[PDB]
């Protein structure tokens, strides 16, 4: 019943998205915004601005918010079934082509990027490119590549199916330089970071539910990856950029291993020209858990 | 004069672009669509149709046509000058995100992304996203890179200015592989072929004017850049791509040396995953004159 036709053909419906200024600061303080320090000047701005909420900036992680509900709630595909309780999120990609409002109404264009037949698993990647209702300009666009375990041997395992509709180099894994990092950058998260960074949207009872957690092979809920994903790029701008958020253009995360909230992040940072390598670890247990790469812009001044 | 931040803060006009099928075939003759054959299956497709001209298929370098009249009418940035007739085109590139319909009525939001004082020269990089009307979906997003002549030195000498606003490795030049290329075609290009492709919207007497070519230094006019970036990766199309156009995804086309309307191209193609690195020539005078890569889909069904 699988047809690689009316697949690629098939069109999925489009979303509104709406959020404020208050949402941004919630998830600012989600991702650890002036955690260790209230007066913090590099990064107050993410939470307060003298002049009105409304003037604080958006950290470009937020972008990964755009996203949420397709996956996990069901997704109908032509031909294509899958169990998504037991969907593992593999990476995120997100470029920024405009800094991103603290208040706007999005339409969110979602599109089938990439399917492969892997044996027991499948590779899916859905784009949303998000409009702002406003303007029509074409805010930011994410790729969620999700590991569908069990979704596999759907094609014929002769010629496995295989379909990348996007420039293969994004989120190609980068590896890490040899030499020393040039910089490194080590933040606590707190023990409700994943309590707090749900109210943002994603309210999967992994990340809050001692029971829940259990039954997924963990001895307590474990940290939103995505939440880790925004420390990472946090402390690229705070220890990088200079502070300034709309230094970044692209974004790619890897997942690698569970971090669980209230242990200590540690991000490595290499640059490669215009491009930053970089590393994430968890102190107290010292595994990789992210890793990945951030464009920014050059600005000689 | 010159002041990072106000240039940084300055927003560019949007302009308006509609085209139909007509205006498609026209640019697919002007970049050699049945040059050699009028009944070729393979390019027949983007000229003609058996059901009506409107179903015919675009090339994806027709999305170069959506810049056309930025830099050269003049378009004033705060605290910098330039002389439009001293331009160079260097470099294109595009994302196409969507195949190209047959017609349609654009929105160009033009913005800039980079610009570097070259010390007698500056570099000065254009982006135009194209947005369809009627749908309101971004089709496609040109980044022009011209050299032009006379325009450095407004920065401090001391620490020379360059800005880039967009992912570095964008149009990168990819060094061509020391192995022998996978595939290689030539076409030849018609005499008239210039006076053909300007049709489609370029009017430059550089491409047309024997008088007004000398006095720029060429012996004769020469043939569009972009016209010579159209064959390139027509050739990849039909010789990577088993003819289907929407394959394309990402085009980056680096302009090397002078072509001349008459002469034969030879593009040598290599392939790096679902990248094509491509390199044209000259045959007559055994020249390089455009290198870039293509980033393709990948889909085991085809």
């Amino acid at each position: 019943e699988f047809n690689s036709d009316l697949l690629l053909a098939h069109k999925l419906p489009e979303t509104r998205y709406t959020y404020n200024e208050r949402d941004v600061a919630i998830y600012a303080l989600g991702i650890g915004a002036c955690g260790q320090d209230a007066v913090d000047s590099d990064e107050l701005k993410f939470v307060y601005h003298r002049n009105g909420q409304d003037l604080i900036q958006v950290l470009p992680t937020f972008a990964s918010l755009f996203t949420l509900g397709s996956l996990t709630e069901g997704l109908d595909l032509p031909g294509f079934k899958y169990d998504p309780s037991l969907l593992l999120h593999g990476q995120q990609y997100i470029e920024i082509y405009r800094p991103l409002p603290s208040k706007a109404s999005l339409i969110n264009k979602v599109s089938l990027a990439g399917l492969q037949d892997k044996g027991k698993a499948a590779i899916l990647e859905l784009e949303t490119r998000s409009y702002e209702e406003g303007s029509g300009e074409l805010l930011c666009m994410n790729r969620t590549t999700v590991f569908l375990r069990g979704a596999g041997g759907f094609s014929n395992s002769s010629q496995p199916f295989s379909y990348k509709n996007y420039p293969s180099n994004q989120g190609l894994a980068v590896k890490i330089p040899q030499r020393q990092p040039l910089t490194v950058c080590e933040e606590r998260t707190q023990p409700s970071q994943a309590l707090l960074y749900r109210l943002s949207g994603d309210y999967n009872p992994l990340h809050s539910d001692p029971e829940f957690a259990k039954l997924a092979g963990f001895p307590r809920p474990i940290l939103h990856g995505l939440c880790t994903l925004g420390f990472a790029i946090k402390a690229i701008i705070k220890c990088v950029c200079k502070g300034d958020p709309t230094a970044v253009k692209t974004i790619s995360g890897r997942f690698l291993t569970t971090v669980f909230p209230g242990e200590t992040l540690i991000t490595e940072m290499w640059l490669e020209g215009l491009r930053v390598i970089y590393q994430t670890k968890v102190k107290e247990r010292n595994k990789t858990v992210l890793a990945g790469y951030v464009d920014i812009r050059g600005l000689s001044s």
